[PDB]
């Protein structure tokens, strides 16, 4: 009895976005998705550790979802047979029943049609959430992702002035506990269930084994870089379920940054480094003044250089000399400065 | 020689507060105050493991005080003699002598009285501080809680439009850090004085045991859920003394959010999750839309699955199908969508 | 071909800043800074505990750099031949080239020189960043201060009032990952090199060892407490290169914070406690208003009182009783209150 027009939308993997409008005239729609559960071994790091992961469609993250306020947004979550185990979905974006788990717990060969109305704007978690303590575990295998809900006029400043992106990327932050054996090699198992007690015990000692975008370590480096170019105003949405992050884009800055994600508050500007509380997504939009190679991390360098949490975005352009030069190239101290060098030892 | 009326305020154990009004045509008066120290066993978590803790007025958290701007808080801080050392407070709310604690030392058998200005608005925390390592290892035996300072004319939204609450819940997040023996059990002490050293070590690693809401792994679940209506507008207030939180009311949202927890700020409006930083109270408003439970989490959900720190809140009214519902209950998947699933995987 | 005035700036160690103005009527200007590499040992703790440290100007933090939007920042880093690596740098207000990372790096017994527009208004992380896992490592080693970019006007409350600041102090917070042996005694070895790979084992699990302000345990109290008087407005800045904090200033409050230390966002007022997140700097300012010792620290309080992470403020001045005072100092508790007090055990 909601008499409203159907639109369905095929999902992307991340860090692509599905195809959509930032303002749109449409009113309301029900918005139609479809996630399907993959439970399957995954590789999480450049040495070839394997995991198994357990995600919506197949990545982790899940794919990012978009809609507008005032759209319905109608869920087919299936659970396909070859998986082991129950799971449901909570969306943050939603209002009741758990978000949605409650009312969309599935058993393997099981889906379930869930409609929530997308009364908040911003960008929001998403994620599975059976029940205890594998709440957590679904969580950290990777059952997790992002929807966002734009207003209908796109997004503002907070200040009256039209904001629009050229290009969208979706950063899913994955937090992963993989267990050791005595010589510290990460282990290996044939099924989540076998993993689960000694993931269970990384796990509770709250230290991460990798922090991986897109689910692993360098998948958004080299070949997979993400594109851009000088001018182009480009939003980096990043959410992070069960953990704290901090993102920082080396050599750039965040223009506008909803760092809590609800396009409700007006972004801050000109940001260095901003944080995504864990269970949340927030977003940062940047128009790119320079080109080359530039780093994306959370700015625990630690957990960006040695544990995986590093992405590089190549953007194409003329460098700007006036925002920044090689003044001189590296060159031999000079001897008539040595006294006055003494001075800062 | 303060010439004020003085007005005596009887505590409540949390989450419930002490009556109050927010809005209020009184003016400033002597809000009198009293904190009884007491070290005791306590039980933390759903498999009895007792804690030496130490708290204000046997609760943790301590008690929330609630009073107007302008007001003078004059706390009558006692250290019952059968209590093993000194104590004293440190109130965020309060300006100079280390919020206090300079000024409230007091050993078992004595007691001190503290006036401090109620001049900032907001929530805070106060907790113990008696120097050096005890401070840490005070706060994280349990003696913290927090104190709101409400503007004369109640809360408002930062636009020029009143925020009035039906109901408030004081939440008080503690981390713990309990030693365990050689296989992993958690060890007992006759006294505080005998934990310490252990728990110290523990403290040191920053990595706490239990994360618990009211003192206890399941304190707010079950027979000591929160309740609500549909329609009730709920402040939840939350404390942390020494570390960092995540707040999440899952299936809800904070429709006005001060983060961190002062009422000269705008609050932020429709938050999936907000961050307590340690140290801090904040608070949330939110309008319950759906009947049911909710869980109320630290978004680190192995802390809110695995180490204790959920609250439930049992929401009486109606369902509203319109903001979500389930369209189809769990059935078989469907042969017809094999091909097009197959992009998902 | 930038045809503007120079202007030579020396630096001073922390947590002193060099002689500048906050509202200028000057135009831009290159503004000439030099900072010279140095490699050394350096005392971290109370207990005497060594560090293979490496750092901009022989301290940790690094010098504070203060320039005013528009202006250009001449940088001439030198690695002098004594020191063993390559180094570079990541300034956080600059455009391009990974901060100017990938334009600086520096073999001993060479120099570079770097320009970068100072667009970006805000306090503003540096740091080494030589590649892969050398930034982690030269980042916690000591190699991080931070440039502060002033409006022109100089600050403002973001409402259009001026604030002016009559003392400013930078305080670096430094996490340290000090390696033990099998006793859990502090190793100490003969140069960088040497402890890189014990303290990598360190860093990958996140937890420091030390956490400290201006290079050590204890810095900033005793001898070298920071200075104030009643009714000066301080401005302290802090950053943290790699990790979160939490500021809180004991007995006091910020009465202008901004958090994400960018200046083109209206500060927050009135806070109990800050958050700095790993990778930025932050600024808050406040009017002492009482006179005596504060404890600067971050409010993880094991943190603060256990790894070194406690500053001293020794304010001058008189006592304001309206504000706080001690109405009853410690006396024996009164046999009368015995019934109504065992109401709060
Ligand atoms: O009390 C509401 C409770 O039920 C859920 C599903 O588990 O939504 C349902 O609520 C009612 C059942 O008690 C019905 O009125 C409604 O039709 C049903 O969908 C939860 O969302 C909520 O927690
Ligand atoms: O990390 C402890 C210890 O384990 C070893 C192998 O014994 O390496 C493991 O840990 C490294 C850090 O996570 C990984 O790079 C590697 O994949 C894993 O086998 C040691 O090399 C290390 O000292
Ligand atoms: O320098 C102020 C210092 O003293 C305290 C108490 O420990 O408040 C006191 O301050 C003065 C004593 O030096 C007196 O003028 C005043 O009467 C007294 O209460 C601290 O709050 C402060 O740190
Ligand atoms: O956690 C390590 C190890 O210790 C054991 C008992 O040897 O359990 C302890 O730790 C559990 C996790 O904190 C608690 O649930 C329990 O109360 C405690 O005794 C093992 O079961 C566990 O592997
Ligand atoms: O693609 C830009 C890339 O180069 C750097 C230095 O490593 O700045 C340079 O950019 C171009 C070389 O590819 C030149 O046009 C320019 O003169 C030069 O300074 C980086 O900053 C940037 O990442
Ligand atoms: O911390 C573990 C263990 O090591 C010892 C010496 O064996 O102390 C070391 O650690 C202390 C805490 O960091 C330091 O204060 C000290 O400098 C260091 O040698 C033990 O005392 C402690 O139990
Ligand atoms: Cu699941
Ligand atoms: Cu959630
Ligand atoms: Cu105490
Ligand atoms: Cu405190
Ligand atoms: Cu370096
Ligand atoms: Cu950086």
């Amino acid at each position: 009895d909601l008499k409203l027009p159907r639109q369905r939308v095929d999902l992307v993997a991340p860090p692509f976005v599905h195809v959509h409008e930032q303002a749109t005239k449409q009113g309301p729609k029900i918005m139609e998705f479809k996630l399907v559960v993959q439970e399957k071994k995954m590789v999480i790091d450049e040495k070839g550790t394997t995991f198994q992961a357990m995600t919506f469609n197949g990545s982790m993250p899940g794919p990012l979802m978009v809609v507008h306020e005032g759209d319905y947004v109608e869920v087919t979550l299936v659970n396909p047979a070859t998986n082991t185990m129950p799971h449901n979905i909570d969306f943050h974006s939603a209002t009741g029943a758990l978000g949605g788990g409650a009312l969309t717990l599935i058993n393997p060969g099981e889906q379930v049609v869930l409609r929530w109305k997308a009364t908040r704007t911003g960008v929001f978690v998403y994620h599975c959430a059976p029940g205890g303590p594998m709440i957590p575990w679904h969580v950290v295998s990777g059952m997790n992702g992002a929807v966002m809900v734009l207003p209908r006029d796109g997004l503002n400043d907070g200040h009256g002035h039209s904001l629009r992106y050229d290009r969208i990327y979706y950063i899913g932050e994955q937090d992963l506990y993989v267990p050791r054996d005595e010589k510290g090699n990460f282990k290996s198992y044939d099924s989540p269930g076998e993993a689960y007690s000694d993931t269970e015990e990384v796990m509770r000692k709250l230290t991460p084994t990798h922090v991986v975008f897109n689910g692993k370590a360098g998948a958004l480096t080299g070949k997979n870089a993400l594109n851009a170019n000088v001018g182009e105003n480009v939003l980096i949405v990043h959410s992070q379920a069960n953990r704290d992050s901090r993102p920082h884009l080396i050599g750039g800055h965040g223009d506008y940054v909803w760092e809590t994600g609800k396009f409700s508050n007006a972004p801050e500007t000109g940001l260095e480094t901003w944080f995504i509380r864990g269970g949340s997504a927030g977003a940062a939009l940047y128009k790119f003044l320079q080109p080359g190679i530039y780093a994306y991390v959370t700015h625990n360098l630690i957990e960006a250089a040695n544990l995986g949490a590093t992405a590089h975005f190549k953007v194409e352009g003329k460098w700007n000399d006036d925002l920044m030069t090689q003044v001189k190239a590296p060159a031999d101290i000079p001897t008539g400065s040595t006294n006055e060098n003494l001075y800062f030892q």
